[PDB]
């Protein structure tokens, strides 16, 4: 019942990245550069395919600091993670949502089962609760 | 003497990204947000060893709008490319320099064998020509 720290994440698919700013409705906390990154399972259903038990989905957020009209990238402040398993997270649509603080396997931060994380998401039930889309 | 275009670059290695906005001094034409990819071979050489042949680095460049305080990945502009062969790029200091328009194979945008790209990566010599640096 718990999500598995996504070991090797780094080295996955990028999927695509945004900066929420200052101002934006998300800021706190998803305010900096994210990053996500899919597993091979996660690829199928980011196709148009199915999402197979086993889809990792992983957001990676940095800090970042103004630097003379660039963002450059600070310091990690955590990832946020999907794990594909329709029975076992059938309570949040089949997909178990945790949160690493910097990114660390022992800072775990979801303390609800996932429904605060489930609550946003449930606006994108018709793409299986994922926001992302696959780009070229 | 010319640089293959890297097919399959999107499912490379993510080193690192960056935002460069209006008024940076190479906001022409690297103004955008950018991604940069490592092939197998090319890791090696960020991981602190001699960069092989066949070695390929990519910074993806993406159009991005600013729409209430994200910053949204819009169209591909290009994509850039040094790829390694000693002997081949030799003039250039081992690393062949190429741009792709919207990083589609037949829009070539280098026009002086790469000299210019290389005027400014011969800063990083110490670091065999690469800024980017791998970060977990
Ligand atoms: C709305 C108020 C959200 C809440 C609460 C959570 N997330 Fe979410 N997440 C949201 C958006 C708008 C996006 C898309 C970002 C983009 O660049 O398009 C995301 C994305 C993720 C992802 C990546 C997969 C995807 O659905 O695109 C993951 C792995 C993810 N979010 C995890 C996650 C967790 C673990 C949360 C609770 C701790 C959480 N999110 C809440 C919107 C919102
Ligand atoms: C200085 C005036 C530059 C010129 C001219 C060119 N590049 Fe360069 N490039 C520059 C910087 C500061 C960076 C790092 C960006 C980051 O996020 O840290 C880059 C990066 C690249 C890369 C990625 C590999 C790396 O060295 O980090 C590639 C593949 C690359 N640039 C290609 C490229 C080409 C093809 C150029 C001539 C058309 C070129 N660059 C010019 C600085 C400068
Ligand atoms: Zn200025």
């Amino acid at each position: 019942t718990k999500v598995k720290y996504p070991d090797g994440f780094r080295s996955w698919y990028h999927v695509k990245s945004m900066v929420i700013q200052p101002g934006h409705p998300l800021e706190n906390p998803f305010g900096g550069i994210h990053h996500v990154y899919a597993n091979a399972e996660a690829i199928q259903g980011l196709r148009g395919g199915n999402y197979p038990d086993g889809a990792v989905l992983v957001v990676d957020l940095f800090d970042y600091q103004e630097d003379n009209h660039a963002l450059v990238e600070g310091k990690r402040k955590l990832i946020g993670v999907m794990e594909r398993d329709a029975k076992r997270f059938s309570a949040t649509g089949g997909w178990g949502y945790e949160g690493f603080g910097e990114g660390k396997p022992d800072k775990r931060l979801v303390t609800d089962g996932g429904q605060g994380c489930f609550g946003c998401h449930a606006a994108q039930k018709e793409s299986q609760y994922v926001f992302s889309r696959l780009r070229d």
